[PDB]
């Protein structure tokens, strides 16, 4: 019989992908994925391609299921990890939508996220407690956001802002900074880590009296430290 | 001229550990860490190994240090990822407190933590905002501990635990159920896993009504979901 296998291919370099990982991309028949995560992997004899935009999904992962049932082994690919904000969560809802698909089987496979990617590059700033927040979730309300921004602060956790520009909320990320400006020290420290591991890698570390919307984008993680982070040298820490 | 490597092995399959890292320990003239995570190291003229228990100090790290500036090509090893609750941070605090060391090289290298190799055997328990939190920090007081759960729990984040029984903290991980039953509703559903990717992983999924402390041990790390996260057969996920 055939699978789904919903695979995290890392931040962007190539030796950062599990050997678990390439070893199912070597199994797979077909590869279901978001046209840049698709174009990652070297093309090769009896695997089908299946590039798509990066909204959709729940289809695109019942096709995935439906591709299971006639013996296709199907990797549907993510950047990063596929449980942070990707595939992984798409794939069961799905699942859960389709009763008579229940019963395919399926592995999630983990991947270098980019928020660790990007600490590691800066050293360690999420060396603490931290938590993770997307900032283009549109099935999300605002109310929500806010809620957990402010409960964040408040509990002193260090953060990363994964999407932190959608512009389908035009900014968002410019009143995301103000919440953060009312509820942290003006010292606190901000790192906007663009295309992580790639050659065009860029991380600006910048205190939170200076952080402007503009200096983060579409490839840029942004982590906050917790009120005890600091510099060493060119790197930053949590003590 | 040498160097200090911190690198994260994984969570326990060999099949885990980036390239980057494999690459890294082919490179090291000295490792630093826990001896039965590196027992199969291939041997060669000039390889030395120092062994440590499996705990986060900074005088390993000065150490470390101290070599690096002999030449040695020092690679400290950590489970997971480096910068979780790990001698990454440990390395960069050995630094600051000693300043003739400053423009040591240091790398930094990532790896597959426990919660999100957790995660991906459950299914998709942190599909949503989640945070990562520490339960056996002793050089915490715990009133910080109860101060980070209860925000948490109130911005409706998801969460992990590292270290959720403490060897000198025996009835700590009573009190953060505690606080959970607190602050979440009867029903949160809570996931004990166990040694992931090794032969013996084990996860279960129960509600937080239904959960004892004797269900976590240091081969454990506890994920609680979002308020929304739910149950799909065998499988967990948060909808959106
Ligand atoms: N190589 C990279 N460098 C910096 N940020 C990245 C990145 N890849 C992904 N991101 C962040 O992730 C967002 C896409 S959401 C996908 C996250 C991915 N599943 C993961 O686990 O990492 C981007 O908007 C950006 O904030
Ligand atoms: N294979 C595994 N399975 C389950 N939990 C694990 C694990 N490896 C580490 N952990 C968790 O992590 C704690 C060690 S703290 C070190 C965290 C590590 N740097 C990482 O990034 O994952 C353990 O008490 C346990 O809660």
């Amino acid at each position: 019989s055939g699978w789904v296998t919903v695979a995290g291919l890392g931040p962007g370099r190539e030796d950062l992908v599990t050997p678990e990982v390439t070893a199912a991309l070597a199994e797979a028949t077909d590869i279901v994925g978001y046209i840049p995560y698709v174009a990652r992997i070297a093309p090769r004899e009896g695997l089908t391609l299946h590039p798509t935009d990066n909204r959709v999904e729940l289809d695109r992962a019942t096709h995935a299921l439906e591709m299971a049932a006639e013996g296709r082994r199907v990797v549907v690919v993510s950047s990063g990890d596929p449980g942070v904000f990707a595939m992984a969560s798409a794939l069961f809802e799905a699942l859960e939508a389709h009763p008579e698909h229940a019963g395919t089987e399926i592995r999630i496979l983990p991947g270098i996220t980019a928020m660790l990617a990007a600490a590691a590059a800066a050293g360690a700033p999420l060396g603490h407690d931290f938590c993770a927040i997307n900032l283009s979730d549109n099935l999300k309300p605002f109310e929500i956001l806010e809620k957990r921004l402010r409960h964040a602060a408040r509990g002193d956790f260090a953060m990363a802002f994964y999407n932190p520009r959608s512009k389908s909320r035009p900014h968002q990320f410019t009143r995301v900074l103000e919440i953060l400006r009312e509820e942290c020290e003006p010292g606190r420290l901000i790192l906007f880590a663009r295309a992580v591991t790639t050659p065009e890698q860029a991380i600006s570390v910048v205190e939170l009296r200076d952080a402007t919307p503009e200096m983060a984008d579409m490839r840029t993680v942004v982590l906050v430290g917790n009120a005890a982070t600091r510099r060493v040298g060119p790197w930053v820490y949590t003590p």
